[PDB]
């Protein structure tokens, strides 16, 4: 079925007009995850299912990059408490760690840094609307240096199968030459086991990028 789980994989490719881009990712969670009680999508997050990964991304037009990444949930007699560390590699190393607490139900805060220089800082919420089998999901970002760049994503669960999303972020101070950029974005599981999606990126300063994804569960 997929409603329990403990392994999702991941797939994507991409295109990106002014060129090819793929990316595949294991996730292993060390419990079961329960996605009956809210949006399929986020049902990792909503039971606090701490977790390893490994992901791989191929950039053609050339370039490849491996990555490893952990979550931990831990509850205490306070808050639940979070941390979280990832490690990428391209052919350039970079890290990140995170640290931060569920301050609400569904609700994370996280503070944090990454380096080869930066200070992040991040919120997620997950909710469900009261009375129906809809459901609301907000992101949001920001990375603090010499400059600053932020992004947010919102995605609407318009059944637990179902979420058609945004997201936007400023960028100036990343250093490609690009200032905004805009995106939407569609999942839908076909199945508790398999969703598919697809990803609409404009950049500015010029740029489009469609995507394809798909992700299966087990």
């Amino acid at each position: 079925q997929g409603l329990e789980y403990q392994f999702e994989v991941q797939g994507q490719s991409e295109y990106v007009d002014t060129n090819f881009t793929g990316t595949a990712q294991g996730t292993y969670y060390f419990k079961n995850v329960d996605a009956s009680k809210g949006p399929l999508a986020e049902a990792a997050f909503l039971n606090q299912a701490s977790n390893v990964s490994v992901a791989y991304n191929y950039i053609k037009y050339e370039s490849h990059t491996y990555g490893v990444k952990g979550e931990a949930y831990l509850p205490t007699p306070y808050l639940p408490v979070y941390a979280s560390a990832s490690y990428n590699h391209t052919i350039g190393d970079r890290y990140a760690l995170e640290a931060g607490a569920m301050l609400l139900p569904n609700f994370l805060v996280a503070v944090g840094y990454t380096s080869v220089d930066a200070v992040t800082a991040r919120t997620k919420y997950v909710g469900n609307i009261d009375g129906t089998n809809m459901a609301i999901g907000f992101e949001a970002f920001g990375v603090f240096a010499e400059d600053n760049a932020y992004g947010m994503k919102t995605d609407l669960f318009v059944t637990p199968k179902l979420s058609v999303g945004a997201s936007f972020a400023d960028v100036s101070a990343f250093n490609s030459g690009y200032d905004h950029v805009w995106g939407g974005h569609t999942q839908y599981f076909i199945t508790p086991a398999v969703a598919v999606g697809a990803d609409f990126v404009k950049a500015n300063a010029d740029t489009q990028t469609i995507g394809l994804n798909a992700k299966f569960r087990f």
